[PDB]
């Protein structure tokens, strides 16, 4: 049943930075993916209660979603771009772990992942 607390979006004792890459990750990469027709399952933490998936957080112990990432970027939570890319990678990987190849949700993630890889290919060099 119940949902866990969502991942933190602020941590006062974590060092933070703004870099041009992190700017780009928010203004271009996240904001492009966000507007995609297949984005909505990934825009917030999985609501396992509403979905009647009581084993979701039994299996997925490092949950991640674009809603969390968006807020992290907005709050300058990250030290560098790679920390943020890792959160995207976790989100995709979680999807592929929990679901079956060819499930609709996997097709949705895959469309987003392909687009994600296209967009980070154009990440500007650091500073
Ligand atoms: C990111 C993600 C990864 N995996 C899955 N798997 C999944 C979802 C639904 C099902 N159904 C199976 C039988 N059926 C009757 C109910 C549900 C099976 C597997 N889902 C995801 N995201 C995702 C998929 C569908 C719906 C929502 N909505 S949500 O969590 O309430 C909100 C609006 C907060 C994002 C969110």
């Amino acid at each position: 049943s119940m949902n866990p607390p969502p991942p933190e979006t602020s941590n006062p004792n974590k060092p933070k930075r703004q870099t041009n890459q992190l700017q780009y990750l928010l203004r271009v990469v996240l904001k492009t993916l966000w507007k995609h027709q297949f984005a909505w399952p990934f825009q917030q933490p999985v609501d396992a209660v509403k979905l009647n998936l009581p084993d979701y957080y039994k299996i997925i112990k490092t949950p991640m979603d674009m809603g969390t990432i968006k807020k992290r970027l907005e709050n300058n939570y990250y030290w560098n771009a790679q920390e943020c890319i890792q959160d995207f990678n976790t989100m995709f990987t979680n999807c592929y772990i929990y679901n079956k190849p060819g499930d609709d949700i996997v097709l949705m993630a895959e469309a987003l992942e392909k687009l994600f890889l296209q967009k980070i290919n154009e990440l500007p060099t650091e500073e």
